């Protein structure tokens, strides 16, 4: 859809989350499957952390910051001595 003419989408239906990057996250990712990923802070309109992991296969997918379970992934990936 080009013009002004949205909100017909699964664009967000929360004002705080208007710019957010993620629609929803991706469970049983792998730490050996990601090659890196980008931890993005609040902004002005996206009231929420968004973790971008990029698989080493090229795949994008979102990761749920509050899951100690990926809390735990990032922590496995800072690890590498």
């Amino acid at each position: 859809n080009l013009a002004k003419g949205k909100e017909e989408s699964l664009d967000s239906d929360l004002y705080a989350e208007l710019r957010c990057m993620c629609i929803k996250t991706t469970s049983g990712i792998h730490p050996k499957n990601i090659q890196s990923l980008e931890v993005i802070g609040k902004g002005t309109h996206c009231n929420q952390v968004e973790v971008i992991a990029t698989l080493k296969d090229g795949r994008k997918i979102c990761l749920d910051p509050d899951a100690p379970r990926i809390k735990k992934i990032v922590q496995k990936k800072l690890a590498g001595d």
